[PDB]
């Protein structure tokens, strides 16, 4: 089945915006509240769903001649650019469009809105006589040196079930020998999940000792409430994604969709992300440590972000996508 956690926010004043988003609802709530305070006559129908489902649903609904979401917001950058390339989005010519960083804008249609790293997470109580691995080489070595302790107690994204796939496809482009890492994880009996939150809950209470390619923003959110979750930005390289927002062609209320997009692009909206949600901002109007500018300044070539402006060519086609997934299953089982 196709799943969604739906949350409906009535107009503050006493028109409903429909959002399909992969941003976990509790972290989304401050953005929703900010939008609603700015727009007291707008109800918000927020559907929290997997990135692959955002894609599938928009394609299915649009193809069916039906209406679809007014705003699609997804960490599966490739699937968002594909929708936009195949005619499932519509152009949004807005206030901040021309000044939006060029890398973060495909044809005033798909906009990259955040700057979020894929990180290691660890159970702090489990790393008391040795510090956790900080590179992929160290990760593999740790797994080997602690074969029995780690076995079935590490986790990563099930790339078959979209941000996981993105991160793997980027790992393959940096790291020639990513497959040694995948193989090592399979020998350690790696468990795979569709969400960072599932992995974070299990690392938090020590069921798992390590997670790989976890969303750093979510990890920082967890760690702020659960002191036993530690985070390592990998020192060999750190893949960075950006959540992409667009207004579907078949939006019932494209105007409300564009309003929400404008809010997400605004100084106010981007400051809520940076300052409240531990999601680093892309807006050239926002200063501070939780920004793409400062992160690039501090970390440099360690960071491996993904550009939007070249379009679909940056990303793997459907058949190569399928091939990479069967290779990944092949490595985890070898
Ligand atoms: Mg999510």
């Amino acid at each position: 089945p196709a799943l969604a956690q739906v949350a409906v926010f009535p107009a503050l004043s006493g028109q409903t915006l429909v959002v399909y988003s992969s941003l976990d609802e509790p972290l989304a709530t401050p953005m929703i509240e900010g939008f609603q305070k700015a727009n007291p006559d707008i109800a918000v129908h927020y559907e929290d769903m997997l990135t692959g489902e955002i894609y599938d649903r928009i394609v299915k609904e649009t193809d069916a001649g039906k209406k679809t979401a007014d705003f699609a917001f997804s960490s599966a950058m490739d699937l968002q650019v594909k929708l936009s390339n195949d005619g499932y989005a519509q152009r949004s010519d807005l206030a901040m469009s021309a000044r939006w960083p060029a890398w973060a804008n495909w044809r005033n249609t798909a906009y990259a809105l955040t700057f979020e790293p894929a990180v290691f997470v660890y159970h702090k109580p489990s790393f008391t006589t040795e510090k956790p691995p900080a590179t992929r080489a160290e990760f593999v070595d740790y797994l080997e040196r602690h074969a029995k302790e780690v076995h079935g107690r590490i986790a990563t994204y099930d790339i078959e079930r979209g941000v996981g796939f993105l991160f793997m496809s980027r790992d393959q482009e940096q790291f020639g020998d990513i497959w040694s890492v995948i193989k090592a994880m399979g020998a350690a009996g790696v468990k795979v999940y569709s969400t960072s939150s599932a992995i974070l809950e299990r690392v938090s209470d020590g069921r798992f000792v390590l997670g790989y390619n976890i969303l750093g923003s979510y990890a920082a959110d967890w760690a702020s409430r659960h002191p036993d979750v530690g985070i390592v930005l990998p020192k060999d390289y750190t893949v960075v994604m950006s959540r992409i927002g667009l207004v579907p062609e078949a939006a019932a209320n494209p105007e409300l969709g564009r309003r929400y997009l404008e809010f997400f692009m605004s100084k106010e909206g981007q400051t809520i992300m940076a300052r409240q949600l531990q999601i680093p901002a892309v807006s050239p109007e926002v200063a501070g440590e939780n920004t793409a500018n400062t992160m690039q300044a501090i970390h440099g070539a360690q960071l491996r972000p993904v550009p939007v402006s070249p379009g679909l060519m940056v990303y793997l086609d459907q058949v190569k996508r399928s091939r990479l997934i069967e290779r990944w299953n092949e490595a985890l089982r070898s």
